[PDB]
């Protein structure tokens, strides 16, 4: 049977790999020494729990707002007014101990297994112990009661206003307490400042009664058991095997497990693949290489034209090593189809290639995993693209394929210049007679872009049409192929330009925001069977500045 008691995980084994607690048992649960608490059971033998102190016990703490990454990685699609949607997180711990394990004999059925397996220098075997009990044991662990929740908003706009709107009645209640308490007495009213703001809390660990930071309407209850929230300290099992000769034939047996895939031995930096480990093409496969997410900039929103793209590097510290990440790009309108090919070794930093496509890479979260990007500035305004990336190792497989589709800004619109040539174009259809006059019209109506006349028709409309609709008059005084001619333009605007253009205000900001640019230094030797590593490809990377010209719609000037 299972011998189940509380603190719980740290008796029973843990794996790094696939994260799992509960593997097998490593230590023994005895009740000989008296360790109590408060209102749990007797404790098992040489755990140490210490609560946590008082100031740490019922506090909140709230991230800083960032854009949705879950939302920038696939079909990629936000309102262009709005912005990248937002998020922020709210996390609050309660009922928390730190338990470490000091100290413990072993328990009977591990030594039994670890007493058969000593000698049996296997590795079919050695890989169905770590199956069962797992890689480590937890030493140090952090238990209680969080609640995590993320307020998740439609904009960075939506967001200042509601963080402002809440400093300036606050100043006593938390601000996610505050959106949640317009959240729900919105059923009073309807559309305002908070339409699409959502709140999505998971909790590991009921609420204690006595926090009122985590409390929840109904899921408050009186001293809740803690659960695991934090694994702070693993130790291996081969510290565990008491031998020189068995330890070191255990520990790489683990590292088989885990970065060969079970199917291959560990050189150092490198996994020797036995076979038939290799794929369909004869290439080594033990090792895994990852599909690369292809990421949006969270930084950087993309403008009519202009679009710049991130990825994290998927080459682990041992085994595979990747070679070159290949990027395939197309404007649809088609699909199954092949686009642009950029290679990012040989394309991207040695040849040029510039000033429409530039790359870059840099040190991510925590060193050392790189962060690969790519920029694209001379893209079409109102226009659909999909990227596609993949990696590619050293011996040549290609990776699992990556894509991401979205759409660039609609073009600039100068909102006064199509307002002054609406009522140009009204006070020549009142002028009638003259030819030169209907020339003129049609003219300066085919001259400027499908969106501005998009916009001349906006403004002609909203001013003009008791006297006849644009479409209708222009059809009256220019003759209807030179109608159906600026009526076929119109047709070429997208809707949500032509949602967006019909907005009461098109004002212009520009963004200016900077791009690393990167180039090789150092062309790097490569075989024809294996190739050269990219990540030890010397660079020289030089920041820059791209200028981002976007619209700004409204039904008024006040943001
Ligand atoms: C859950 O479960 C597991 C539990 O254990 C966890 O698994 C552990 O993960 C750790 C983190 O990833 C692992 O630690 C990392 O290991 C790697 C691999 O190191 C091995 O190979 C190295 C390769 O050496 C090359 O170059 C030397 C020249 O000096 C040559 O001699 C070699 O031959 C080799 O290259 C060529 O080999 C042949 C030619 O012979 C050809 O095929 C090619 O030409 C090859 O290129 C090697 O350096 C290591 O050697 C160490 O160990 C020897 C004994 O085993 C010892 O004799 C050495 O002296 C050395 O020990 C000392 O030096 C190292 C490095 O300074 C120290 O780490 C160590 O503590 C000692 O001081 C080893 O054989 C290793 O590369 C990693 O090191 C990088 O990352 C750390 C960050 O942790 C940095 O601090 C380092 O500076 C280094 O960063 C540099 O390199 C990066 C790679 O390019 C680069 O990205 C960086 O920018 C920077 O340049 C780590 O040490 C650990 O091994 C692993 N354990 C097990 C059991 O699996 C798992 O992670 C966990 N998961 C969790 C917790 O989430
Ligand atoms: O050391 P060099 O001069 O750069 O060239 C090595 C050579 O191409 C080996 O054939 C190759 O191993 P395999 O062809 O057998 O796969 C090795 O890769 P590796 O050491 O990472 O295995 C390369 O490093
Ligand atoms: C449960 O605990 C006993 C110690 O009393 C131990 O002998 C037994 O092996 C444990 N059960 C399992 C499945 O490990």
């Amino acid at each position: 049977k299972f011998n189940d008691t509380l603190f719980g995980e740290m008796l029973h084994g843990y794996n790094n790999r696939t994260q799992h607690v509960n593997q097998g048992q490593v230590f023994q649960m005895t009740f000989r020494e008296n360790n109590f608490i408060k209102d749990f059971p007797q404790l098992a033998d040489g755990l140490l729990v210490i609560p946590l102190p008082v100031e740490e016990q019922c506090r909140g703490v709230l991230s800083e707002p960032l854009p949705d990454l879950q939302l920038l990685t696939g079909d990629i699609r936000y309102d262009e007014a709005m912005g990248y949607p937002m998020v922020q997180q709210w996390r609050v711990r309660s009922n928390l101990y730190r338990v470490k394990l000091s100290t413990i004999t072993l328990a009977a059925g591990f030594t039994n297994v670890l007493k058969i397996l000593t000698k049996e220098s296997s590795r079919e075997e050695l890989l169905s112990f770590i199956q069962h009990y797992g890689s480590h044991y937890i030493a140090e662990a952090l238990y209680g009661s969080e609640l995590t929740c993320i307020i998740h908003f439609p904009s960075k706009k939506v967001q200042q206003q509601l963080w402002l709107q809440y400093q300036k009645e606050t100043t006593s209640m938390p601000f996610i307490t505050y959106l949640s308490g317009l959240l729900t007495a919105q059923m009073l009213s309807d559309d305002q400042l908070i339409s699409g703001v959502e709140i999505r809390c998971e909790e590991k660990g009921r609420c204690p009664s006595t926090c009122h930071l985590c409390r929840r309407p109904g899921k408050e209850q009186l001293s809740p058991t803690p659960v695991l929230l934090e694994i702070n300290r693993v130790v291996p099992l081969y510290t565990l095997i008491q031998d020189n000769g068995t330890k070191e034939a255990f520990k790489s047996a683990l590292m088989s497990s885990y970065w060969c895939s079970g199917k291959g031995d560990v050189i150092d930096d490198w996994c020797r693949c036995d076979l038939s480990a290799f794929d369909a093409n004869g290439l080594p496969n033990c090792s895994p290489l990852l599909q690369p997410v292809l990421r949006l900039s969270p930084t950087v929103e993309p403008s009519s034209t202009v679009v710049s793209l991130e990825w994290v590097d998927v080459q682990p510290a041992i085994g595979t090593k990747v070679s070159d990440y290949i990027l395939q790009h197309k404007k649809v309108d088609t699909d199954l189809y092949t686009g642009e090919f950029l290679s990012f070794a040989d394309d991207l930093l040695s040849g040029l290639g510039t000033s429409c496509v530039a790359a870059g890479r840099s040190h991510g979260e925590v060193p050392e995993v790189s962060i690969y990007s790519v920029i694209f500035k001379c893209l079409e305004p109102d226009g659909l693209y999909k990227f596609t990336l993949y990696a590619v190792d050293t011996r040549g497989r290609h990776s699992e394929l990556s894509t991401v589709t979205l759409r660039t800004a609609c073009p600039l619109v100068d909102d006064n210049k199509a307002e002054e040539i609406a009522d140009k174009i009204y006070n020549l259809y009142n002028g009638y007679t003259s030819g030169k006059e209907q020339q003129m019209a049609y003219n300066t109506l085919m001259e400027v872009s499908a969106s501005m006349l998009f916009r001349v028709q906006h403004h002609y409309n909203s001013h003009y049409e008791k006297f006849g609709d644009f479409v209708w008059r222009s059809e009256d005084e220019l003759g209807p192929r030179k109608a159906h001619l600026i009526l076929r333009r119109l047709e070429r605007v997208s809707s949500h330009c032509s949602s967006l253009l019909r907005s009461a205000y098109i004002q212009s900001r520009v963004e200016t925001v900077p791009y690393l640019f990167c180039r090789s230094e150092e062309v790097r030797p490569a075989g024809m069977v294996w190739y050269s590593i990219l990540k030890d490809t010397k660079i020289t990377c030089e920041e820059k500045m791209v200028s981002m010209a976007r619209n700004t719609y409204g039904e008024s000037k006040g943001r």
